[PDB]
């Protein structure tokens, strides 16, 4: 088993308890360096696009470690080419945030922690037919990164908590795991139009829970969206799990991991896209 805050099952142990693939030297997050990264022009504004047919329903679940959105199946999809036609389909969207303000990001902007860090979780539906076919198989995911940073003076309409329609009030501390609940849907395409979805990072990494499978395609959008200090509170009204020290949810992210530890066999790069 593993977690966040026991010293005997936590992230400074993954890599023994979960040598496959936790050990490996494609591991994420990483701190994405501006000034180290290669400007790759090649590389195209990311859009988030709904299956207007679909009519089932969202969920939203406390799993213990995260507050997990499970997007129904043939809804949700992110074209990276322009074309609207399926290629990657996602699965859910889960988040990782500090105890304070300062922290809880899994990936850093030259060094700089955000408050929190939204994970969109697809697969390569192009190639596998089911989330479970790619979940376990190489180049099966790809996962986009959303900053969010807390502002002061701002109208609600205007934060991610629009987008998110306030998980319809679930962040509360009576969610307890494994509790899930109907919510409203979450409007992803507003999501990702409060930043820049053509100013990004882009390298090749892990899942950064374990088993840590090195099959993810990471996209890690550099501008944040807006949130309240009231939202960020939310969050952490929820409670860990049994496996965890700590009671309350929070620091639930994996400290960062070198782009190329010494032992890797071939190089990685980190690559970056601007708008044309
Ligand atoms: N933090 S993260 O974004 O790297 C990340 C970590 C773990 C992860 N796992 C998933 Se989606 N597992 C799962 C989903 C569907 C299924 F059929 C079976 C298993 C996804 C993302
Ligand atoms: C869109 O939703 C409909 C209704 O649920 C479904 O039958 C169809 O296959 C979905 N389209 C895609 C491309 O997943
Ligand atoms: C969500 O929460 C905020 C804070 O209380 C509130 O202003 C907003 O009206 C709520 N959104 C709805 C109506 O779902
Ligand atoms: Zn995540």
């Amino acid at each position: 088993e593993w977690s966040y805050t026991n010293i005997l099952t936590g992230p400074e142990t993954w890599h023994e308890h979960y040598k496959n693939m936790c050990s490996g030297y494609y591991q994420s997050p990483i701190d994405l360096k501006t000034d180290i990264s290669t400007l790759d022009l090649k590389l195209k504004t990311v859009i988030i696009y709904r299956n207007t047919s679909s009519t089932e329903t969202t969920t939203i679940q406390n799993n213990g470690h995260s507050a997990e959105v499970k997007f129904p199946r043939n809804t949700w999809f992110i074209s990276f080419d322009g074309i609207l036609d399926y290629k990657y389909e996602i699965i859910q969207m889960h988040f990782h945030w500090g105890n304070t303000d300062d922290r809880g990001s899994e990936h850093t902007i030259d060094g700089f922690r955000f408050p929190l860090e939204g994970h969109i979780v697809s697969f390569r539906r192009q190639m596998y037919s089911s989330p479970s076919e790619a979940i376990g198989r190489p180049g099966g995911l790809a996962v986009l990164g959303i900053m969010h940073q807390i502002v002061e003076s701002i109208k609600y309409e205007q934060t991610a908590f629009k987008a998110y329609n306030n998980f319809s009030g679930v962040l509360n501390s009576q969610f307890v795991p494994p509790n899930n609940s109907t919510i409203d849907d979450i409007n992803l395409a507003l999501l990702l139009s409060l930043l820049n979805p053509s100013r990004y990072f882009r390298y090749l990494g892990s899942l950064t829970t374990p088993p840590c499978t090195e099959n993810v395609l990471w996209t890690v959008f550099i501008d944040p969206v807006l949130i309240t200090r009231e939202q960020i509170n939310l969050f952490r009204n929820l409670p860990y799990g049994s496996n965890e020290k700590q009671t309350r949810m929070g620091d639930n992210f994996r400290p960062i991991q070198l782009l190329n530890p010494i032992d890797t066999l071939a190089s990685r790069t980190l690559y970056r896209a601007t708008a044309r």
